């Protein structure tokens, strides 16, 4: 999948972002992270992006995780 | 891609949304909807999902799913 020209100001808020924030996967609107436990990954990181220090961790093509704290 | 067995345990909360609560693309987890004027599509509706009354309608220049914004239908 190719990306858009980024125009930020299409972009919908994120809220507050309890875990911080990142980019989307095509580095352009601000996305709030998943946190511990919470779903992650799929096409584009659809289903969540784990915080810094968290991995994510397929569920026991693009994997499907949980976020779980690296060790 | 083919979706996971839905488990709401491991959704996280959405926060409250501007444009009302959905599911997301493999009718698990609560999302918020985008609203008009909004990035829309993708993957698995990762740039957004339109809010009732709105539809995703592709970006200029787009060709052959589609990014796009939400704008109001007949």
């Amino acid at each position: 999948f190719t990306c858009p020209e980024c125009r930020p100001e299409l972009c919908g808020d994120p809220g507050y972002c309890e875990y911080g924030t990142t980019k989307d996967a095509c580095d352009c609107c601000p996305v709030c992270f998943q946190g511990p436990g919470g779903y992650c990954g799929g096409p584009e990181d659809v289903f969540g992006i784990c915080a810094d220090g968290f991995a994510c961790v397929p569920l026991v093509d693009p994997i499907v995780g949980t976020c779980v704290k690296i060790p």
